Order: C-alpha cells, then sequence, then structure tokens
C-alpha cells in the first residue's frame, strides 16, 4: 500500500523499529515493544506492513494514548495478556496527573527514576487515579510508589474493565 512519507524527525525511532523487526526475523517469534506514543505506533505499523510482519497494538484492545506493540509471525496467536500490561489503581488520589508523573520519573520521594518507556497512560479527571505499567516492573511500582508529594499511596491491580476514562 501507500503510506505517508517519513520525516527526518522519524529516523531515530525508525532505526529502533528496524531492530525490532530484525529480532522477529531472527527468532521467528513475537517481539513486544516498550510503551510508545501514537505517532510511533503509526510508524511501526507502516514498517511492519512493509516487511510484512503482523502487528497488533495494545490500543486495539484497551484504548489508550501510550501503547505497546506486538510484532509476530503468522502462526501467532495474540491475546491481551501477551502485551504484559497491568492496570494499577493509585489508592489514595494524586490528585494531579502532573504530580503523579513527576513522582514516577524521579524522585527519590518515594524512590523512582522510572523511564517513560516502562509505563503508559496515567489516568485521572477526578480524585481516583490509575497507571498502566509494564507488568515485568510490577514490584518496582508497587513497592516503590508509596507516596506522592506528602500523601501516602498504595498501588493495587484492577481489571481494564474498571479502567478510568
Amino acid at each position: 500500500g501507500i503510506y505517508q512519507h517519513f520525516s527526518i524527525e522519524d529516523r531515530p525511532f525508525l532505526d529502533k523499529g528496524m531492530e525490532w523487526i530484525k529480532k522477529v526475523e531472527d527468532s521467528y517469534a513475537p517481539f513486544l515493544t516498550p510503551f510508545i506514543n501514537p505517532h510511533q505506533e503509526k510508524l511501526l505499523k507502516i514498517l511492519a506492513k512493509t516487511y510484512g510482519l503482523a502487528c497488533s497494538s495494545s490500543g486495539e484492545f484497551v484504548s489508550s494514548e501510550y501503547v505497546r506493540v506486538l510484532l509476530y509471525p503468522d502462526y501467532f496467536q495474540p491475546e491481551f495478556s501477551d502485551f504484559e500490561i497491568s492496570l494499577q489503581e493509585i489508592v489514595y488520589s494524586n490528585k494531579f496527573e502532573y504530580l503523579t508523573h513527576a513522582k514516577i520519573l524521579g524522585t527519590v520521594i518515594n524512590q523512582l527514576g522510572i523511564e517513560r518507556k516502562l509505563f503508559g497512560d496515567i489516568l485521572v479527571d477526578e480524585e481516583r487515579a490509575q497507571i498502566m505499567i509494564n507488568q515485568q516492573f510490577l514490584l518496582l511500582f508497587q513497592d516503590g510508589l508509596k507516596k506522592i508529594g506528602r500523601i501516602p499511596v498504595s498501588l493495587e491491580e484492577r481489571p481494564f474493565t474498571e479502567k478510568i476514562d
């Protein structure tokens, strides 16, 4: 098919995307990406088609801005669990998306020099708050994210059914 022209700005990501595609070629097994933004998702979908590897985005299962993508041979198979995403309720508010985000990227208070690529959306409009995380890092979040600012918090698993706007 015909897709939108890439830009110079896209090259660093596309370079990574080509590495991921090669992993799948080498292994004839699925490769799961870190969290990426919607523009990056669109770029990887184009590359995958070009090579033509099958591609599924976690955004096609749970609507979100940040997504993880699975690249895979045709025999596979994908279920939502293959994206290795956990929803965590931040029990006792933030209140802010900004304040939660800040605490996550570093900190210390309470710990957490956590890279953007290890988590996706932080969700709030309100007083309840949640974060979508790479479940490989569940302990890092559950044991590390114990206060934001001044206010103590506790992270608990919730179904994506229970997922905030």
